[PDB]
């Protein structure tokens, strides 16, 4: 099993997943720590969702006789404000699309449809998340940073613990 | 209404399904009768899964105004030891892959995506079964035949009746 | 070990069952596909019943140290109308009675009563089905083909989907 | 009154049942006492099966106005190893088939079908036990004695008490 | 079509059933009327038991393209005391055995096992009812008629109302 | 290892149990067959009671490294009337007392209290069964045999079927 | 007040129990610690059983105005392998039988039956355990040490934590 070009694509996406997991998780802990507890819970969920992706890819790789790469993490764009965090996470998302769109076509050319369908679902998921992040940035401009941030705390406001 | 080439492909796969069902079911009966009753349940489930594929393909053929071929069987490979059975069953699965991979691409070129999607699912499924069979053969080597077989009996060993 | 003439008879019946299963299942899919969904469900159950028979004969053969023949199918007679299907299915059934009636007598001469009882039960089942099939034909003449067929669709008429 | 020859056959089979009951029960206790507790439970069950057979024969005999023989026990052959026990038990099962096969034919010649059916059912039951026993012997050769034996103990191994 | 000789035998037995049904039912009404209400309930059930037999035979006859005879009835022998009733009912039962024993052998000679099995089951049933009747007569002699009769009443004694 | 004298005594008692089991069970089938269905259920239970005794002794013998004797059976005395049956069963019981009383004292002399306690419990049980049997015989004389027998039937009387 | 020789015997047994409790509990912790967690659980229950015995003897002593000796322990024999542990635990057990058997006889001579019955029950318990221990050693020889040990671990193997 396992076409070297497909395996390499899968492993590169896996590296991207482990990056997203760490980045998203930390951001959610920071949001929590700042008092934005309502938002933190949401961001945390996205993190576990990438975990699910990572596992799905790991499985595909193992089935294909490859060795999953758990050694390499990508760069970490840690935001110091809500807006920076949204933008940072958006940036990871666009890169996934840039890589997976052409990747899918190749998988099908290489006659590996199972890998292709896997990546098609991930694209579908990522498009939704990208939309969510872009909508939040639009909301910040429409409402104002303070007003938007107030919708991110509880009543009364709390902290990480 | 359905493309003649797509229909010949579906009928080829259908024939392959009927062959697999008989082979898998008989193997399950033999394993059962040999005393390997735990394993036999697993193989039995596999033949019922193939029946489900046979029905799905039949549906597709009929919808395309084709005639499902229920007259033709391929050559059964009956193993006379556990290892032979895993290897015989493995042989059918690869043929399935070798056939359906070019077939899916063809179906999409003919713009029949519903038939392509049906075969995409079947391929996904067979890959999981191949991995299962290939793994059983690996375990026989790692554990040794006798030790592996002891894991396929109940406590205490039964008989099948 | 089982007597060779008994095993041959058992295997001949097994070939008959596999044929019947295919014929009946295909007929039920066709009936379903024509819109006769109420009838289709009934014919489906008949093919699963022949499955039950196939497994029982397989067990008996295996117990007698025989090798169950799953490689050979008989000739399918596929009907292109309801009446034809009833007549085609009836042809298999009379065929079984013709084979089994002398067969039982012989099984008992060879002092294999357990095989005899198995075949006695199958004969009893087939007589009931033959009666069913003959009654449907009788009803088609009495009601008329149209009126009869109307009793085989749901309200409102539906399809395989 | 019953035919004296049928009555003599029934009493003869009754003696065989009483023998098998003793032999099977003792073996089960010995297996229990050796540490083979999972196997013991199975052999104990077979012992109560023969008890039911013994009762049914007693009934038939009484109905036929004869005297059931509870005075005579056959020759017990008691195994000192598992393999010996399977062989000893199999030996007695073969005698049954040898006595009952011609016996049934004659019952029917004597026009006593109720007695014949009772014996037909017994033959059916013993063929399944013969198969179970022969399969165990076959498993001992395939797995080895120790490995097979270990499938007959509990985890952890225990004792009769 | 059934064999004409088998059909004749079946209709003879049916005539016997209808006779037994009327006789047993009337005897039970008379026993009830005399005050023997406990016994009457038992005899009534025997009467419905023959009804079931009558229906089974009717069914078989119709499946064989025969015409069930519901016009001919046998001669009732109606007892005027408990003992006479038992002796009268026993007389029908023996006639059933005298006719069915040879009948079964013939049915099997004609290739009709289903009719034979039906009759085998009836012989088994009547054998049990004969035993019951014979046992009651033995009890009357052991207990004396007065003492036996007292076991057939309720506490306190009642009537058909 | 148990003391050889204790082992001999245990096997003697076991032989007695097996004799009692057969005799009591047959007597109960005969009582049932005669119509004495209420009494039969009682005798049947006594028979299973001795089975429990037989198993306890077997267990003790095996724990002491002995070989249980399941080959030797005593002489059955089978009664042809109720009174004979009670007298026949009572005769076994007295023999048990005659053997076990001295037996217990010896067991304690040999340092084997567990075997002694087992036998003490059996003596207690048989003493109660002797009382039951002796009481039934006294009742036959007080009531008369006919009147006593009437207490052993159901209302209304039935049979073994 | 209790007899001085009885009290001494009771206290000697109490010292035996405290020793056994320690030895068995430590063995179970060691077995648990080696990975034989299934076996460990069984050995633990045995030490709690000896606790039960220790308390009963304490009660009896106190009732007889004695002073229970909780200051003295016997010599622990700690095994460094499974087989050694079984043999070490067996050594204590034969020791108890040797002490208790003559002891009981004496208790009864001193006319202290309640103390005698207490010791009779302990002897009965120990015989069962001795059988258990002897059977495990017997099974180690039959299966082999490795195969036997494998039956003492969970799936998958685990540890004391
Ligand atoms: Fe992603
Ligand atoms: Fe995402
Ligand atoms: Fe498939
Ligand atoms: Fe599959
Ligand atoms: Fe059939
Ligand atoms: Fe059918
Ligand atoms: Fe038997
Ligand atoms: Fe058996
Ligand atoms: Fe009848
Ligand atoms: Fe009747
Ligand atoms: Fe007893
Ligand atoms: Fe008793
Ligand atoms: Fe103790
Ligand atoms: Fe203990």
């Amino acid at each position: 099993q396992g076409d070297p070009d497909v395996l390499r694509l899968l492993n590169e996406q896996l590296t991207s997943e482990l990056t997203a997991i760490n980045q998203y998780f930390l951001h959610s802990k920071m949001q929590d720590n700042w008092g934005f507890t309502e938002l933190a819970a949401h961001t945390r969920a996205e993190s576990f969702d990438e975990m699910r992706h990572a596992e799905e890819i790991t499985d595909r790789i193992l089935l294909l006789d490859g060795l999953p790469n758990y050694q390499r993490i990508g760069s970490l764009r840690i935001g110091q404000t809500l807006r920076e965090q949204f933008e940072a996470d958006l940036a990871i998302e666009y890169d996934v699309l840039n890589r997976l769109k052409p990747g899918i076509v190749m998988c099908r050319e290489k006659q590996d449809t199972t890998s292709a369908v896997l990546l098609e679902k991930i694209v579908a998921d990522e498009e939704e998340h990208i939309d969510y992040l872009e909508t939040q940035l639009e909301l910040m401009d429409k409402l104002g940073e303070e007003l938007y941030s107030a919708q991110c705390v509880s009543r009364p406001p709390t902290s990480a613990w």
